[PDB]
């Protein structure tokens, strides 16, 4: 006997159900008659002992992901009507199905990121996996939601970086992104992951006064100790520690003439910004004060941002 080829190339999609004809690229399988088919992975198939058409067996599940290499070598026999034996070979590529989902494991990320970091700073890398080959196995990364144009992901490498935005903790303290990884090809399977981005703090904000301009009339009969006004500030960083100081006291008499040496006339509480009369008052002596107070967050990592602008103006008018 003589098979029409020495070696027949052949294909089969993984998961093909029982009875599926094997696809023969240089077939049909013919000998010029009985037939059988031998080999180690012969038991995934049955051959017809007359036609020599070959098919998947019953109760057999052909997984490409379980054969590496994903190719099969078998032997074909042909019995002569009186006992001679011709033979040929059968190569069989097992073709790939997209039967494996992009998997994130862990399926969830949480990472910290210091603020004021520059454009294109790399934040982290997500990696999904996929047990298929070619188109079916490859992965387009995408952020489906949560980024707010402050974050971007490399479609190929999964690496997430900052966009063309300043990332200020005091603007927004965290992000929760939803990232997709998708297969290419005719069956676009995807998997999703959560990325949670926590902005760590730099003490980079200015304390600012909430009540900056102030004009208060007080009686000359006010004694040292009397509380007159209260300046108040906030600093939007974590763990600020503010101090209030006075640095101007500009004193004018009844008709606009200045009066030397009155840094003592009032005092502010370093911790509360409560301001009190300190040395005694008299309209006839001084009828107006121009007190200027600043405040300084003492924990500030940037001196440039560590002090109120504007300062607070308290003008005090004395009555009879
Ligand atoms: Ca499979
Ligand atoms: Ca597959
Ligand atoms: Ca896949
Ligand atoms: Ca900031
Ligand atoms: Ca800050
Ligand atoms: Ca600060």
């Amino acid at each position: 006997p003589l098979f029409t080829e020495g070696t027949y190339q052949a294909e089969v999609m993984e998961n093909s159900p029982a009875g599926t004809p094997l696809t023969v690229l240089n077939g049909p399988i013919l000998a010029l008659v009985t037939y059988q088919l031998l080999g180690t992975h012969s038991d995934l198939f049955v051959i017809d002992n007359s036609t020599g058409v070959v098919t998947v067996r019953s109760g057999i599940i052909i997984d490409r992901e379980a054969f590496s290499p994903p190719f099969l070598e078998l032997l074909l026999l042909a019995e002569d009507i009186g006992q001679l034996n011709g033979t040929a070979h059968l190569f069989i590529t097992i073709l790939d199905d997209n039967d494996n989902w992009p998997t994130f494991s862990p399926p969830t990320y949480t990472v910290h990121l210091l603020e004021n970091c520059p454009p294109g700073f790399p934040v982290l890398q997500v990696t999904a996996t996929d047990e298929d080959s070619g188109l079916n196995g490859e992965l387009v990364y995408r952020i489906e939601a949560g980024a707010q144009d402050r974050f971007l992901i490399h479609p190929v490498t999964g690496v997430i970086r900052v966009g063309n935005a300043t990332i200020d903790r005091e603007e927004q303290e965290s992000y929760r992104l939803t990232v997709v990884a998708t297969n290419r090809g005719t069956v676009p399977l995807s998997g999703t992951a959560i990325v949670t981005i926590l902005i760590d703090d730099i003490n980079d904000s200015r304390p600012e006064f909430l009540n900056p301009i102030q004009t208060v009339s007080v009686l000359e009969s006010a004694e040292p100790g009397t509380i007159i006004a209260n300046v108040t500030a906030i600093d939007l960083d974590l763990n600020p520690k503010l101090e209030y100081h006075i640095i101007s006291i500009v004193a004018k008499d009844d008709t606009d003439r200045l009066v030397p040496d009155q840094e003592d006339a009032f005092a502010v509480n370093i911790n509360t910004g409560s301001v009190m009369v300190k040395s005694p008052l008299n309209r006839e002596l001084v009828a107006t004060y121009e007190v200027t107070l600043s405040v300084i967050d003492n924990a500030s990592d940037l001196p440039e941002h560590s002090v109120s602008v504007p300062n607070a103006k308290l003008t005090v008018n004395i009555l009879d």
